[PDB]
């Protein structure tokens, strides 16, 4: 049934992509041909002659703490409306997950068109963006910081940016491992960077921007310490004469908005992308929690490798093979959303989601770290 | 020496202010209704231009759930001054009077809604609570799977004083929210809104909610559920509405878990700063004030730089909360602001560190940050 | 279960009616609302415990079919509260009011509904539309002038003359109600100013219903009965057009005065408006009349009204029922031979539909005998 496309099939690919997700790319269409060649896993499903559906999967890493974590992008997820009746879909996403045990991915993220269809299978919702508007009055300068910031676009992309990158991601999990190659042909688009070094020309924040008819569109904003936060506020500030309204993407936890003269600015929280464990026993060989035990009897009802039961105890993981009516009963979706932080423990079981006695989910919402789920990236 | 305590007679020119100010006309009945009110459960203070009522400001006796315990709470309101008489600073002086009033009294805490979060944060104020409100509309609205108990509908004139114990036993999961007596809630509660209490297999209540319904839209006020069964109960009664509405409008807190549990969870969902909190006097706040005991010494420098009797420095060790004398330059440094803001649980000791608004070593604060209740703060009156 | 309100309980049904329906009823308004129910109000209801879950109103009415005039049951304020949508109440109610109907000889009825496709599952079809047009100041432009005169009443003004103009319209269709002076004053009128058309002989052509506010025209009802009334009215719409930006205009989708414009391609919309169900077939068919200008034998469904589960044999300029068994026919429902009836769908239109089986005699048949009668209501209840 699934094959993996080859690269004669491409331009059909495309035709199912341009179909689905309404737009029409010619030139640039050669671009996708190679993103696809060089970076992509392409699967489909025939009927008759043509292309019914497709998947692609991208080979990525995360950050889950300072661990980087082979992580399986889904991506492109489509079919013809006239072979919907068949399920193409699901066949082609119970490979992938096989695909992905197979090469060693522990663990999948996803950019939903809808949640309950990726529900059904066991991805979960996993990181929020918070989306936050201002106008004129709010740009009220905090005190003069000594730094200075400096201005790139793509064609200027400065290495260090990259460092800084990478010491912000790792306070999160869930954040893409972005290559050079990354940056320049998926994060820039048709943003402006700006970096604020301190007073020896240590970078030590960063923002990517945009500004069209007087909005600010501020889609990354990045400061490693308070010091850079005010830097580069300040310097966002010296754009007011240009600016009538400015929007930032930020995690819940940037502190910004509280600083201002007045803090009750409009801020949405929009649930953004979902993840899913592909290999629990794999995963946890590698995932570090916090130091009476902890008995977990998981199910998941599309990865057939899942259903385990797993002994967290005495800083070890092992693999209970005739387990006893004792411990946490919960799902793949419950235990995904739980190790990216998203949920905890105690919230699921409010939902009646994960069940368990009372010092038992105790024990649980301990081991589980604290560190909250970000992901700044788009597939 | 400008301040005084307004007596009976004074109460109706007091609201001609207060109708100036947050631009509304009182409705002739509920006239006589605002003054019996004022009689009753507000002290109402003022500065007097020459003749005239220049500025004013009610401190309303009110209490507060931390956890369990109860705190007295002097809730601020009605803070105003015409626009002619804004250039002498009367709401300054009439502010700073009430601080002095509320130690008088006995009051460890405060709370306000704030026209402007700027001014009242310069008398040691900070923010304390947000709300949180949603918007679904007729698709978000599909059923849970079904629960075995019903719901039934209340107005003012029906008010059950089930309803008063399950609205405490959720208070009771947070800080900040008030204490409602019958009166609280026949006179400050429905407002225009209906009730809903869920009630299980047993008849027994579970949960409620306060909602009206206007031109093909809920608003839902107040949604208050006991466990999820009640919530599952509120919900599929709310559902039940589907041909009735287009458009779905919920507040509740940044805790409720019900948006999760939606089909497609992605709806418009903003999380708006509401309500501001003040510690008045930290020695009696603190008495009353449970830590979370589980791993070395927390000293607090606290500044006030409006109340002098909060300059002091705070020894939190073994299980006692004791005061320090001498002036030793070891721990950490915070205002009334940041400790007012830490204590109601809306900022913890490391999101105020990064921003750099209380200083210590990266130990101190990790030892203060685990000691402070990880309980969230909410409140779901308005004064 | 069902009871029959008493005069006590009128009150608790209408807080069901302001809370279903989303509104509030004035202090003093409230009483004509009781004693509306009480004079010509049926209301029905089931009680869960001490209160008023469910409820429904009967109105006794009777309806234009042609120049015969059917006695006809007006459905109207159905509601439940949510909290009890799980017992399906209103099935319960709205069976009951079917065996009322029957019992006191109610052949038809009709309904406006909140949602169609729960009417549906009990029988009830779509059986008139309503005609929403909108124009600008451009378009009242007038035409060659008429010797007759327009005068203008109000509810206490009623000119008994406009009764029978509005009969002679109404039986050119199927399905409009029949007016007593009553009717007309509390119900058609509200905050409506009557317009009538006079000819040359000072004999009343025409009227229509209108009020203007904030500069837009609304035509509720447009009465025409000849051309010269038409333009006699229409010219008298035009003498408003320094008071008016805005002109809406309801009328029968057979009303030709579009064409009749300067440009006719204005903002025009069909809108399906009411409901009806013919609640007893054997009953209905003895006054129906035909158009007999060859055998026509009709399966009747009707799974929710059990009595009409039957076979009629409508030949021989005559009307009989088949006891016995045959499968040579047309197999249809009830929501299918209602609006036959209303003549809302032809029978050759829901046989392209699949909605009505047999064979092409037959149903050309069929679509001969049902009379080419447009349906339609001016009404609302
Ligand atoms: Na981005
Ligand atoms: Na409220
Ligand atoms: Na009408």
């Amino acid at each position: 049934n699934v094959i993996r496309l080859k690269e004669d099939k491409f331009r059909e690919a495309l035709r199912l992509s341009e179909y689905a997700f309404q737009y029409k790319v010619e030139d640039r269409l050669q671009q996708q041909i190679t993103k696809m060649k060089e970076s992509h896993e392409v699967y489909g499903i025939m009927e008759g002659e043509n292309l019914a559906a497709k998947l692609h999967l991208i080979p990525f890493h995360i950050y889950i703490g300072k661990e980087k974590f082979k992580m399986g992008g889904v991506a492109g997820v489509a079919t013809y409306p006239e072979y919907r009746r068949s399920g193409y879909v699901k066949e082609l996403l119970q490979h992938s997950l096989q695909t992905m045990k197979k090469d060693g991915y522990t663990v999948s993220m996803l950019h939903p068109f809808a949640v309950s269809f990726y529900r059904k299978y066991g991805w979960e919702l996993c990181a929020n963006l918070l989306v936050c508007h201002m106008t004129k009055s709010d740009l009220v300068m905090k005190k003069q910081v000594n730094g200075t910031v400096k201005r790139f676009n793509k064609e200027s992309h400065p290495e260090e940016v990259e460092k800084l990158y990478e010491t912000f991601a790792e306070l999160f999990s869930g954040m893409l491992v972005r290559n050079e190659k990354w940056w320049l042909q998926a994060v820039y688009d048709d943003l402006t960077l700006a970096i604020y070094y301190d007073e020896n020309q240590t970078a030590a924040g960063y923002m990517l921007y945009k500004i069209e008819n007087y909005k600010m569109t501020v889609e990354e904003f990045v400061p490693l310490h308070n010091e850079a936060r005010n830097g580069l506020w300040n310097f966002i500030c010296q754009h007011d004469s240009m600016i009538k309204d400015l929007e930032m993407t930020v995690s819940e936890n940037e502190p910004l908005l509280y600083t201002l003269q007045e803090p009750r600015v409009k801020t949405e929280i929009k649930p953004y992308f979902m993840g899913r464990i592909v290999d629990v026993e794999q995963f946890l060989k590698q995932y570090e929690l916090n130091w009476q035990e902890v008995i977990l009897h998981i199910t998941d009802s599309f990865a057939q490798w899942n259903n385990i039961t797993v002994r967290i105890a005495n800083h070890e993981i092992t693999i209970i093979e005739e387990p006893i009516d004792k411990g946490i009963k919960l799902d793949i979706n419950a235990l995904s959303t739980i190790l990216f932080g998203y949920r905890r423990p105690l919230e699921l079981n409010e939902l009646e989601l994960i069940s368990g006695s009372e010092e038992e989910i105790r024990a649980f919402e301990s081991v589980v770290p604290v560190r909250k789920p970000f992901i700044y990236d788009f597939f």
